[PDB]
């Protein structure tokens, strides 16, 4: 593949999270500033965990969506059986859900975007979770810290998708493939942006996907969800 052929690469990819993206980076930079009050706090606290479950399943599934919307605008993945396209979304969308959570996460007040404001972890108590909570605030307060450009995000959750390693893949050689051409487009953007850096500061594969088995365990036990 030439030069121009893997520049089209990282074009297409960063154009196609740019539509899948749920909420623009600058509209979440800008309501930083809109933090929930300690009574709209004490009123997330006091609901029950049912009706807390009730909500950020939903608020999950929408999230999930964008994360399928934007797989299928990666034209090598549309190309793929739909045996090795639900193995790569089942295995890898709840791991992309929860790296593009970092960019509604701000370091400075360790708060969230969630539900029209930011607020603390102390909001998601009804849940009875706070191991799992800490872990995303953990997770994306780490990621924060590297200054996750769009462009980045976007090839690093093609990747996270493009997967040839997942077990259950029948044409595993035309996943590899695909997963060689993104590797390639993210070291030469990387490269073009003196980006080489954050390469070595991003998480071991392992470590995501031990991560997202927490999480698609806790769910198990409050619905039959997409990600079920
Ligand atoms: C803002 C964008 C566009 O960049 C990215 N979109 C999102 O943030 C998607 C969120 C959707 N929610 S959420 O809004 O209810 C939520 C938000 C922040 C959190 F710390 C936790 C939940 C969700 C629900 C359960 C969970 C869980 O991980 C949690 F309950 F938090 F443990 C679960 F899977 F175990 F249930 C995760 C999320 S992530």
């Amino acid at each position: 593949a030439s030069l121009t052929e893997i520049e089209h690469l990282v074009q297409s990819v960063c154009k196609s999270y740019r539509e899948t993206c749920q909420l623009r980076l600058e509209d979440l930079l800008r309501q930083r500033s809109n933090i929930f009050s300690r009574e709209e706090v004490t009123g997330y606290q006091r609901k029950s965990m049912w009706e807390m479950w009730e909500r950020c399943a939903h608020h999950l599934t929408e999230a999930i969506q964008y994360v399928v919307e934007f797989a299928k605008r990666l034209s090598g993945f549309m190309e793929l059986c739909q045996n090795d396209q639900i193995v790569l979304l089942k295995a890898g969308a709840m791991e992309v859900v929860l790296v593009r959570m970092c960019r509604a996460y701000n370091a400075d007040n360790r708060t969230v975007f969630f539900e029209g404001k930011y607020g603390g972890m102390e909001l998601f108590r009804a849940l009875g979770c706070s191991e799992l909570i800490s872990s995303i605030f953990d997770f994306s307060h780490s990621l924060s810290a590297l200054h996750f450009s769009e462009d980045e995000i976007a090839l690093y959750t093609a990747l996270v998708l493009i997967n040839a390693h997942r077990p259950g893949l029948q044409e595993k050689r035309k996943v590899e493939q695909l997963q060689y051409n993104l590797e390639l487009a993210f070291h030469h953007h990387l490269c073009k942006t003196h980006r080489q850096s954050i390469l070595a500061k991003l998480p071991p594969k392992g470590k995501l996907r031990s991560l997202c088995s927490q999480h698609v365990e806790r769910l198990q036990i409050f619905q039959h969800l997409h990600p079920i």
